[PDB]
């Protein structure tokens, strides 16, 4: 509820400032998240790491290169994992 929303503020400002600080803490906010049992829309669920646990934003604690053929591509880089994700898109 309330709870995760003051993770997620935490978690939004060691982010930048770490991504390993903020590995720590947002595998605090969705530990929180399981044990409360409560869904939200996208905020963590579309926002995190398949493993880190980890804020999700390009330039941060990960980096996205955007490649331009006619099939657009995105690759983006977690430093948390350290591995390489790539995300195709269309149009
Ligand atoms: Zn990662």
């Amino acid at each position: 509820k309330e709870r995760i929303d003051i993770l997620f503020s935490l978690a939004e400002r060691v982010f930048p400032y770490s991504p390993e600080l903020a590995k720590r803490y947002v595998e605090l906010a969705l530990l929180v998240q399981q044990k409360a049992k409560v869904k939200i829309p996208r905020k963590w669920k579309r926002r995190y790491c398949k493993k880190c646990h980890a804020f999700l934003v390009p330039g941060i604690n990960a980096r996205v290169r955007l490649r331009q053929k006619r099939m657009p591509h995105i690759v983006v880089k977690c430093l948390e994992c350290g591995h390489i994700m790539r995300y195709p898109y269309i149009k």
